[PDB]
């Protein structure tokens, strides 16, 4: 019974309800139609340029209305693909780049030839070209292992984008600025959306009003319907009171709205949401119980409780981990009960079966502890990637999407290169990220450990080493997105999306999970909070 620590939660219950006003829903919902269809024309302009064609695709998905026009912003960048019409210019060279590989069209990075010597480097000569630094830079995120002409093309466009950014006009600087500390690819939609309409393109002076005001409008009434979620999901959180019954565990239901919220902000998604945000929380309290409370003992009670998964197992466990056990079936009884009206209900399993390797692990994780075990990084990955919870929870936000069929977590359940890469993302980051604060401790098990031991390195050369695996790793996704992909990319995002979520919270290499306040304390205001100005 190690001593508390944790800070409490900041919110409280600052959004235990919402009353949405059906009156300001329905005349944004009214006028957004009206905006919506005369976007829509605009998409379907024949006489128009490619770079205005893509400057237009870019705009509509920077805003976050993108989701209104799947069918749409695809049938043009398909023609942009199959017709390869050479810009000659960096700035529309490099989107047009980004745009079709961000929709798996596996195009060439041949394009990127005529603007390096004959030694394969970036011309010097470009280091004037803002928007043509920019849009490569935004391009860089984005390429995989057979990019290697890209090689240097981030290195390039980042210093002298440091250089020009101060003496540059606003927005542009704003965007520059917040592109180096942010690139778009690898950054939480609605985040990277809230920065673009309210910092960038309000204060664009080319701004089309169109554009800006059906923005506005869509983003503010998605963020009733999050609020309503939200509200739904903190009263669900009240009743279970483990704030009382279980103060060694961490309450951060707002911080597991967020992640559910990254993963997918559309209304199609509300249902899947809120499963997964409830999910994220509970496996919340397991880690917690695992990592700071539970002894040898109770936590092996406690894994076997979960393996058997039937209820009667209960007795065996402590008073407390009664509630806890009992809270997680009755989730997932919930879980069946709600898809029982479509018949999806027996896909929950899939998600159970992830929990208990979940916790098989994470009994694993403590053993090694215990005996103060130091594996070989390939042992020690074997085990401390389930231990991330990535797997599981991308197999969880599969539960809420009604196109899931069984084929699609058949997909899923063979740990995909994709799904393997993002999990691999959480695990090298958070150890980075979580190292001094455990060894500072002592412990002997973490992963820069394994590293420095097994191959005998500096722990700045250990850090170095997981860096690259992350950088792998993100390669590794964005080659996942290349078409033919193996299911639908409505199944591929939600993966793309929990490493994005990765990368944004721990960006500061701090916890953004456990220390809200300085990392996800902002976000949570500007997309639950505060509503974007009309
Ligand atoms: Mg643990």
């Amino acid at each position: 019974r190690p001593v508390a620590d944790f800070s409490p939660s900041l919110w409280g219950d600052q959004f235990l309800s919402f009353s949405i006003d059906n009156q300001v829903a329905e005349k944004y919902a009214k006028e957004i139609e009206a905006l919506k269809e005369q976007t829509r024309n605009m998409l379907l302009a024949t006489g128009m340029k490619l770079a205005d064609t893509l400057n237009l695709i870019d705009t509509i998905e920077r805003l976050g209305i993108s989701y209104h026009f799947e069918k749409e912003i695809d049938d043009i960048l398909d023609q942009i693909y199959n017709q390869n019409s050479n810009c000659n210019d960096l700035c529309t060279s490099a989107l047009q780049f980004r745009l079709l590989r961000q929709h798996g069209f596996n195009i060439s990075p041949e394009i990127f030839s005529k603007f390096q010597d004959e030694n394969g480097k970036f011309k010097e000569s470009l280091a004037s070209d803002v928007l043509g630094l920019l849009n490569l830079y935004e391009a860089s995120h984005v390429r995989t292992h057979a990019d290697d002409i890209l090689e240097d093309a981030l290195a390039f466009s980042t210093i002298h984008l440091e250089s020009a950014a101060p003496h540059l006009k606003s927005p542009l600087r704003e965007q520059v600025t917040h592109a180096l500390e942010q690139c778009l690819h690898k950054g939480v939609p609605r985040v990277e959306t809230r920065f673009f309409i309210s910092s960038i393109y309000d204060k664009e002076q080319s701004k089309n009003n169109v554009l800006l005001r059906f923005a506005k409008l869509d983003f503010n009434l998605l963020q009733m319907l999050h609020k309503q979620e939200l509200a739904q999901v903190s009263r669900w959180w009240k009743d279970l009171d483990f704030v009382t019954t279980l103060p060694y565990a961490r309450d951060r239901v707002v911080e597991c709205y967020f992640s559910a919220l990254g993963v997918y902000f559309e209304p199609q998604y509300s249902q899947a949401r809120v499963m997964l945000v409830k999910t994220i929380s509970m496996i919340s309290i397991v880690d917690d119980t695992f990592d700071a409370y539970g002894t040898v003992k109770e936590l092996e009670a406690y894994t076997d409780a979960i393996q058997r998964w039937d209820i009667n197992e209960i007795d065996r466990l402590p008073d407390y981990m009664k509630i806890s056990y009992k809270a997680i079936l009755d989730l997932y009884k919930d879980y069946e009960k709600e898809l029982s009206s479509a018949g999806r209900s027996h896909i929950v399993c899939h998600a159970i079966e992830r929990m208990k390797e979940v916790v098989r692990n994470y009994n694993v994780e403590s053993t090694w502890f215990i005996e103060g075990y130091t594996p070989p990084v390939s042992e020690y990955l074997s085990n401390a990637l389930a231990t991330t919870t990535y797997y599981y929870l991308a197999t969880t936000s599969y539960l809420g999407m009604k196109s899931a069929t069984e084929q699609d977590f058949e997909w899923l359940s063979k740990n995909p290169k994709i799904l393997e890469a993002s999990v691999i993302i959480w695990r090298v980051i958070d150890d980075t990220a979580t190292y001094e604060v455990e060894k500072s401790r002592g412990q002997i098990a973490t992963g820069i450990e394994c590293c420095m031991r097994d191959y005998g390195i500096s722990t700045k050369e250990a850090m170095a080493k997981f860096q690259n695996m992350a950088e792998t790793a993100w390669k590794d996704i964005n080659e996942g997105l290349l078409r033919p992909t193996p299911v639908s990319t409505e199944f591929l995002t939600p993966i793309l999306n929990l490493a994005r979520i990765v990368e944004v919270t721990y960006i500061h290499n701090l916890d953004g999970y456990t220390h809200p306040e300085e990392v996800l304390k902002p976000h949570i205001i500007n997309l639950l909070v505060d509503s974007i100005k009309i």
